[PDB]
Formats: structure tokens, C-alpha cells, sequence
């Protein structure tokens, strides 16, 4: 009871950059810093941009920001609050069924708007800021037109579906394989984070 601990905080970690022709990530908080940060909950770095990269002790994966929230999946975060300047923060939306959590987007970040174009051409981002297309196949589904080992796809749930314009689609949850060949992702639609607000 007494020596019961306390998981961390999920902590920001760096970001992929899409405010240039060049998609690219950027480390912003190294290892050390990752774990101090997610004992203490607080974080004074300077966050920017849509995409973040972010760390447990055990698992790094991607969060996003639409419409004011910083989405990521359960599978990656559980329960656990994120890190802030001033503590860490608790979440704010939490669905086990749909592998979906959030929390209050930090200040400085840059939210994607929900997508209402209904285009099924879609763009993965990956978290080595790989653009990868994707042609939307239903609700919760999409083809990838190259497809590639599951291990360039490994870290990247959390990651924005976004159509031509832009605009979320969707957060990406879960990979289709065969032989590990990834031909198809599992994503949770805009429209599911949208009713969940
Ligand atoms: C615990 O409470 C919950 C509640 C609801 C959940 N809901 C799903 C869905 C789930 O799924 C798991 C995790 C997910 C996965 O691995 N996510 C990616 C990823 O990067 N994670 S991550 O960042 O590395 C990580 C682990 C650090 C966070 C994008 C993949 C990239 C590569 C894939 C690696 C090989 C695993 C393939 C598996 N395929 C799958 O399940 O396909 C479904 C749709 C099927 F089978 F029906 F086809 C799959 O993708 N996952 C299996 N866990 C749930 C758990
Ligand atoms: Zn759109």
C-alpha cells in the first residue's frame, strides 16, 4: 500500500514538422528529459504543430490535435495523464472501445480541422514524417497503394488520415498484414471523435 507506485505521464517528445514542402520529424525532448518529465508530470518545453511524437516509459506512438483536442489511442496511452507546464493533465475523452483517448490540446499546438470534403484519397502520416497514400476502403478502412512491412508503420498509431485539402480524417489504430506486408490500416473515423466530443 504503501510502496504502490504511480504510472507516468505520456510526455511530448518531438513532432512531425508539415509547415514546409518537406515533411520531416523533430526531436524536441531526449530519453533523460522523457523520463524525468513523465515522473513529474511537468513539461516546460514549447509545443508547435498538429502532430506530436510521445513517449511512456515503455512505448512511443503519435498524438494528434483536432478541434482543439490531442488524440492519441488507448493501446499506447491507457488512462494515464499527459505532462504539462504545470502538471500533469488528465484526460478528457476515454473510449477502450474505440482504442481512443484525449486530452485538452497543449498551448502552442496548431489543431487540424475534421474533414468534410468525403474524399476516399487519403494521406497517412507516419512518424518518420513518411507521407504514405492511402485509398479510403470504409468506414474504418483504407488500402495502402504501396504497401510495405509492418515495421515502417511500427510507433505511428496516433497519426492523422488527412484528405487532399488537409483536413483529419482519421486517427490511425491498427495495421492489416500478411507475411507482415501491411496492405490496409484500421483508423478511427473523424466523424467517431467528432460524436465523442
Ligand atoms: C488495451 O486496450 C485496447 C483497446 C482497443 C484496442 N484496439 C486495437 C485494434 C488494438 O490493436 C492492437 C494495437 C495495435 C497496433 O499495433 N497499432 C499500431 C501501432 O503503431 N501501435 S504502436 O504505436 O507501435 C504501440 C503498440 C505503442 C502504442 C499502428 C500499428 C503498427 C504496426 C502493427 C504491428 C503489428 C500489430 C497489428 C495489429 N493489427 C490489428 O489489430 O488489426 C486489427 C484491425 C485486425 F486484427 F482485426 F485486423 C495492430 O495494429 N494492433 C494491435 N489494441 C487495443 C488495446
Ligand atoms: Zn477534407
Amino acid at each position: 500500500m504503501a510502496s504502490m507506485k504511480k504510472k507516468g505521464s505520456v510526455v511530448i517528445v518531438g513532432r512531425i514538422n508539415l509547415s514546409g514542402d518537406t515533411a520531416y520529424a523533430q526531436q524536441t525532448r531526449g530519453e533523460e528529459g522523457c523520463q524525468e518529465t513523465s515522473q513529474t508530470g511537468r513539461d516546460k518545453n514549447q509545443v508547435e504543430g498538429e502532430v506530436q511524437i510521445v513517449s511512456t516509459a515503455t512505448q512511443t506512438f503519435l498524438a494528434t490535435s483536432i478541434n482543439g483536442v490531442l488524440w492519441t489511442v488507448y493501446h499506447g496511452a491507457g488512462t494515464r495523464t499527459i505532462a504539462s507546464p504545470k502538471g500533469p493533465v488528465t484526460q478528457m475523452y476515454t473510449n477502450v472501445d474505440k482504442d481512443l483517448v484525449g486530452w485538452q490540446a497543449p498551448q502552442g499546438s496548431r489543431s487540424l480541422t475534421p474533414c468534410t470534403c468525403g474524399s476516399s484519397d487519403l494521406y497517412l502520416v507516419t512518424r518518420h514524417a513518411d507521407v504514405i497514400p492511402v485509398r479510403r476502403r470504409g468506414d474504418s478502412r483504407g488500402s495502402l497503394l504501396s504497401p510495405r512491412p509492418i515495421s515502417y508503420l511500427k510507433g505511428s498509431s496516433g497519426g492523422p488520415l488527412l484528405c487532399p485539402a488537409g483536413h483529419a480524417v482519421g486517427i490511425f489504430r491498427a495495421a492489416v498484414s500478411t507475411r507482415g506486408v501491411a496492405k490496409a490500416v484500421d483508423f478511427i473515423p473523424v466523424e467517431s471523435l467528432e460524436t465523442t466530443m
